């Protein structure tokens, strides 16, 4: 059995998704299409969010498990304003390694740019110390 380890650290370049205001920013954490989703506070208007949140999600697959990020932006009715999302392959990463790292998020439809997250990932035996090099 194996661990990921995954901090959400930061955003930037957000696009503008509030006609009068900027961006509501948070970000939803999905392995494969598990039903246990993880989510960061939002931090209300800026195009430059900081979390710095850590999360533990076990992996089924270290080779075929995939993480996908979501970024989205709250309003204020009953619903959320997608902004954009990766797909990121969990075989990419070294097992043991502490991988800091931007990506590009891919934008929604309707939306210019999707931005750049920042997520510190760590797969990593169950049990060892999360986001220390195994
Ligand atoms: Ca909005
Ligand atoms: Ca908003």
């Amino acid at each position: 059995m194996y661990q990921l380890h995954v901090r959400v650290v930061e955003a930037k370049e957000l696009p503008k998704m509030d006609t009068f205001g900027k961006c509501d920013a948070f970000a939803i954490l999905q392995l494969n299409s598990s039903r246990n989703i993880h989510r960061t506070k939002v931090i209300e208007k800026t195009y430059t969010p900081v979390w710095n949140e850590e999360f533990h999600i076990p992996l089924e697959d270290v080779t075929i498990d995939t993480l996908t990020v979501f970024l989205k932006d709250e309003d204020k009715g009953s619903s959320d304003d997608p902004i954009s999302l990766i797909k990121i392959p969990i075989n990419q990463f070294p097992l043991g390694e502490v991988v800091d790292k931007w990506y590009s998020l891919i934008p929604v439809k309707g939306v210019k740019k999707g931005g750049q997250i920042r997520l510190t990932i760590h797969i990593a035996p169950l049990g060892a110390t999360p986001f220390q090099k195994t």
